[PDB]
């Protein structure tokens, strides 16, 4: 039996999606600072699922990670493509800083996931507070990067006339910009011209400004954010069962090849990280891509080390 | 081959849980006065499914409504414990006609789901308003209440020890307090003590409440009640696909035994309700609720009517 504690659960889109898709018998517990978050999960106790849900507020995450075998991170102000980033990035800092610490006290054994943005940079965190309580393992803490997937598989299936569902894109690097590295050239069975590579891997860079855009500037991607979450925290759950052959690709502290921590294909197990694979054969426009997001990706990291370190 | 359009979306818990669940080659419009209505389309245009999902906000439906086959109206204010009911009803009525009138124009064939409360009168404002513009089918105009069916079954579940998937309660009459009829005494292999039954169905008759006093007055069922519509509307479309036996309780104009609307369990078809069920054998229990609610019921559904008829 696994417990689920999404930290930031927010409206709850994430916290829906786990209600109505856990095993039976999971049990999923909600914390975020906003005190209607005991009356989210009231509401979702409502639908007929066998997973136990409870809801927590007020500043002491504690009692919704007790025994918690995965923590889901959300928590902060949501990423908004053309917001004034004023003041945004030192305060969802601060947040993981915090959260992360009582992580370290409360569930140190449990898979780790961070959502909260900017990624490349709070993974970095988040991996600096579990090392000073000394408690880190690098097998059990991810950059929730999924989104970044779902995308690219939507993208391609569109343009290529497939089946949305059957299409599954690699996606390695980080969760920013030109740190997002779409793998096209390994999509089985489908070739881009130079031109459709190039369009395709900049929408895919630069998806969460559609929905700015087309929200007239009034929100982001919770929902998508949210799918895309569920779909990972699923993913870590399945593994823990004992689940064979599932694969994600996420942000990881690896083999340090191109950079300290870097999102790259991995075969999930009973205590997290099975497997880091292979990126597998570059094109030469994605073995360039890679080679000029690096100094970037390293310079996220090291901002996340210092807010903790300094 | 069907479009499930989503009159009121507001935060898109609804329009999430069908963009993931939609049969694949459906399509999806969601509308509402939110002006980030567009891009909550956009957001969940991102999710890998075969559902092509687009959105629309200003004051014209009909773009949302263009070949509908199920057209399922929330818009509106949500309903509270001690609200005053004037202003749910003065807010609400003239929504629910202004909605209707424009599906009487675009997709008069397609079936409409009122979730907008209070349904008891609101089903009867749709009802008159089809009327009035020639294209009324009895067969196609259902009230939800299918939220007090899944609380229900959750309510048993937890006292019976029973698995929550497995429990399925009849539930009959209408959609607000002492209309709603939970008939225990159908539920296959449990049986209630007369206390049971008593405080049972006075917890499911003020469910909503539960929800309101944990988040301390600050919102409402909202993502329960997304559940429910979703659980609705994916029977409506797999019933007008042909799938067979889909059983749904919903307020519907029938025989009139009881009172002109009235719900009991549908067997759903490919022109909306293929059959309606006998409400079957009632404890004493049941029998005297039922008598007891006619009153309120026939009041509700006159309130409705006379709305559009003066």
């Amino acid at each position: 039996s696994m417990k689920v504690a999404n930290l930031g659960a927010g409206i709850g889109a994430l916290a829906l999606l786990l209600k109505t898709q856990l095993p039976s018998g999971s049990e999923l517990s909600l914390y975020d600072i906003a005190p209607v978050t005991p009356g989210v999960a009231v509401d979702l106790s409502h639908i007929p699922t066998a997973v136990k849900i409870k809801g927590f507020s007020g500043e002491d995450a504690t009692p919704a990670l007790e025994g918690a075998d995965v923590v889901l991170i959300s928590a902060g102000v949501a990423r908004k493509p053309g917001m004034d980033r004023s003041d945004l990035f030192n305060v969802n800092a601060g947040i993981v800083k915090n959260l992360v610490q009582q992580v370290a006290k409360t569930c140190p054994k449990a898979c780790i996931g961070i959502i909260t943005n900017p990624v490349n940079t709070t993974v970095a965190i988040a991996a600096e507070v579990l090392k000073k309580a000394g408690v880190y393992d690098k097998n059990k803490l991810f950059g929730v990067t999924t989104l970044d997937i779902i995308r690219s598989n939507t993208f391609v299936a569109e343009l290529k006339g497939k089946q949305p569902g059957e299409v599954e894109v690699p996606v390695i690097g980080g969760h920013s910009g030109v740190t997002i590295l779409p793998l096209l050239s390994q999509v089985p069975g489908v070739s881009f011209t130079e031109q459709e590579v190039a369009d395709l891997t900049k929408r895919i860079q630069n998806a969460g400004t559609e929905v700015v855009e087309a929200k007239a500037g009034g929100g982001s991607a919770t929902l998508s954010m949210g799918q895309a979450a569920a779909r990972f925290g699923l993913s870590l759950v399945r593994a823990l069962q004992g689940e064979q052959g599932v694969v994600e690709c996420a942000y990881v502290e690896g083999d340090g090849q191109y950079a300290r921590f870097f999102s790259q294909p991995l075969l999930l197990g009973k205590n997290g990280v099975e497997e880091r694979k292979s990126i597998g054969t570059l094109s030469a426009f994605e073995q360039n891509a890679l080679e000029g997001m690096l100094d970037t990706l390293k310079k996220d990291i090291a901002l996340g080390e210092e807010f903790v370190n300094k």
